[PDB]
């Protein structure tokens, strides 16, 4: 019940899973919090204490703006944090198979969130069923979020930048020199998460001080050359400028700017947060990673494209309707409620809210690309369209183009495309199988019989996870008991890849390459 960690003693609480015993330690603390003249500076290492921390509830979630846009929504509200906001939220979580292991593979969960919202305490990422199912152990963690967690005066160590990200990496380091103590692997951790956690997964391939503390990385709708990932330093400074200004902080000394903006509430930063961009989209990331010369050393399209990154497997994927979910935030015609039949009109402004500094030539491209089409009658033509446009430029593509330039440097990478729509979804038909509705597979919900999922959907989470955890232990996502299809590496050749769904596994090549030679070739010229 009680394990020694290299802070002191931390006490769990056990949990009866499908007639076992997870023992879960939620909550334990890898940083000293980061209030006062900490906030905005990378995570202090944490002080010794002498009793027994109790580790039996989640912590507080790091402070962040709700989504609003649907209340009392099921769909949109259990992405919602379910724990007090804090900036004391620097904790992680533990579970552990029991019996305790002797040398268990470790599996770290980074939530997604667009780097501006997320908590790990979410129902949908409850690691108790993969430790009691593959007897991983698996281990989340908060980090900071927003200009709280992204803030950047690239230079200035007052907010260099990319804390959240300094933040993960420090849980990773607590994993390093703690988890054998919990029966985990420190030499077998496999990284997961969806997005921003899958693009701040690529980017600790990326980072060098990342580079000893994990094994293996798994990219769940996400990469860091996905467009919404990564601020250039241009932007991270007008929108660091902009919150001073919003706030009354404007001053000359830009560490001055940063003492003003530590004695403000929480909540002041936060409800001026939002308008810092000047165009905003649904997907915009308002503080984000950015190349900090600590963190990023340079621009990561560069260190992707020659070769500059941890060489090991890669797991990654997307789902079939990425970009559906975004579309009833803003888009005109569209809404959760009906079924969202556009109009070519509504689709050129739907274009409009999805790339509003784009020009006319840009959009005008982008329309022409999507709209010939086999009956052009159809009346849902333009709702599928604007929807795939979404999906193809935002996770599809650059997902791809991941795999594509990773593998070329002769790592094993294997590659997904996720097309089952879970029989509870709360979101309408026309959204078909959304962004981050992978998830709850992956965790393995679907295997607790009192969930009202079916039992074709059990199956596919079995063996979903018993390839996640096949990766996580010996890098290779085989399902070898049951004859399943056998997931070939992708390689940047032939391209093949694994679609996962209830009705057979298939081995296809070449994902919406016509569509990701417009994304990937044409349209960055514009
Ligand atoms: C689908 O609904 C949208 C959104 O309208 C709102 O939600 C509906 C469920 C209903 O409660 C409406 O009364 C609400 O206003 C509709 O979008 C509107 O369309 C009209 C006419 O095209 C336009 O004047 C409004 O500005 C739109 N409002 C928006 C975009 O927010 C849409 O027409 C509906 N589609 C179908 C096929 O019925
Ligand atoms: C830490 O926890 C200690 C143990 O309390 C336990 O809690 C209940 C729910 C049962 O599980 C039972 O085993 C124990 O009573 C407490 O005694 C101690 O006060 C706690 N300390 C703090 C600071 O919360
Ligand atoms: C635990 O296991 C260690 C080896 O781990 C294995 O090798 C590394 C390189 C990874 O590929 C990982 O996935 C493997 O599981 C041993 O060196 C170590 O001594 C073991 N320790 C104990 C206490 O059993
Ligand atoms: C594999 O299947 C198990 C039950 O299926 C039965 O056993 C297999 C070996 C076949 O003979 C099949 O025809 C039988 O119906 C499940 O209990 C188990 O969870 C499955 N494992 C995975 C990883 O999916
Ligand atoms: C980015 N959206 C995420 C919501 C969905 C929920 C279900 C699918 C899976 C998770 C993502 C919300 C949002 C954040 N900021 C916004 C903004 O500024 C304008 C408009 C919208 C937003
Ligand atoms: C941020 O960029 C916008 C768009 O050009 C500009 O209007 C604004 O002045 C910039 N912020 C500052 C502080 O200059
Ligand atoms: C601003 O920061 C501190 C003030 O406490 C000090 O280094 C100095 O006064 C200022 N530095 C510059 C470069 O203006
Ligand atoms: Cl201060
Ligand atoms: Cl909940
Ligand atoms: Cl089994
Ligand atoms: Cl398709
Ligand atoms: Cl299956
Ligand atoms: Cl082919
Ligand atoms: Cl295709
Ligand atoms: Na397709």
């Amino acid at each position: 019940i009680i394990i020694a960690t290299k802070n002191g003693k931390v006490r769990g609480m056990q949990l009866t899973v499908f007639g076992g015993t997870v023992t879960a330690f939620l909550g334990i603390p890898y940083a000293q919090p980061p209030l006062g003249r900490l906030r905005f500076k990378k995570p202090q290492s944490l002080t010794k204490w002498s009793d027994i921390w109790n580790a039996t509830k989640y912590a507080n979630s790091c402070c962040q703006n709700i989504d609003q846009s649907f209340p009392g929504f099921h769909g949109s509200e259990m992405w919602n944090p379910n724990t007090d906001l804090s900036e004391d939220c620097l904790y992680l979580n533990v579970w552990i198979p029991a019996p305790k292991p002797k040398n268990a593979t470790v599996l770290i969960w980074i939530y997604g969130g667009g780097f501006q919202t997320g908590t790990s305490s979410l129902h949908v990422y409850d690691g108790k069923f993969l430790a009691r199912v593959e007897r991983v152990i698996v281990v989340s963690m908060n980090y900071r979020v927003g200009a709280l967690g992204f803030l950047a005066l690239p230079g200035n160590p007052e907010a260099p930048g990319n804390m959240g990200l300094f933040d993960q990496q420090l849980a990773l380091q607590w994993v390093q020199k703690n988890i054998a103590a919990f029966g985990g692997n420190p030499k077998s951790v496999t990284l997961f998460g969806e997005s921003a956690g899958a693009a701040s997964v690529s980017l600790h391939l990326l980072s060098p001080g990342s580079h000893s503390l994990f094994t293996r990385a798994i990219l769940q709708s996400g990469s860091f050359n996905a467009p919404w990932a990564v601020t250039s330093l241009y932007e991270a400074r007008n929108r660091t400028l902009n919150l001073a200004k919003l706030t009354g902080c404007s001053r000359e000394n830009e560490t001055e700017i940063i003492k003003c903006l530590r004695n403000k509430d929480p909540q002041e930063i936060l409800l001026n947060e939002a308008f810092v961009v000047p165009y905003g989209t649904p997907l915009s990331v308002n503080f984000g990673p950015t190349v900090d010369g600590d963190f990023l050393t340079d621009m990561p399209d560069i260190l992707l494209e020659l070769g500059q990154f941890k060489k090991t497997q890669i797991l990654v994927g997307v789902n079939k309707d990425e970009g559906t979910a975004f579309l009833v935030y803003g888009a005109p015609g569209f809404s959760k409620d009906n079924n969202s039949i556009i109009t070519r009109k509504e689709f050129q402004e739907g274009l409009k809210i999805f790339f509003p500094g784009v020009s006319e030539f840009g959009k005008e491209s982008i329309l022409f690309h999507y709209t010939d089409w086999v009956d052009d009658q159809r009346p849902e033509n333009y709702r599928e369209a604007l929807g795939d446009v979404v999906g193809d430029y935002n996770f599809i593509c650059p997902a791809l183009e991941f795999t594509k330039k990773f593998s070329e440097w002769g790592n094993n990478a294997f590659f997904y495309y996720f097309e089952h729509r879970s029989s509870k979804l709360p979101w309408p038909e026309w959204m078909g199988v959304m962004h981050g509705y992978e998830i709850e597979f992956v965790f393995g919900l679907p295997l607790e019989r009192r969930d009202q999922y079916t039992k074709a959907e059990e199956i596919l989470s079995r063996s979903i996870v018993k390839r996640w955890a096949n990766f996580a232990k010996y890098g290779n996502p085989q399902e070898t008991q049951n004859q399943s299809t056998s997931w070939p590496v992708f390689k940047s050749t032939e391209q093949k890849y694994l679609t996962l769904n209830t009705e057979s596994t298939r081995i296809m090549t070449k994902l919406r390459a016509q569509q990701c030679r417009f994304w990937t070739s044409f349209f960055p010229k514009v």
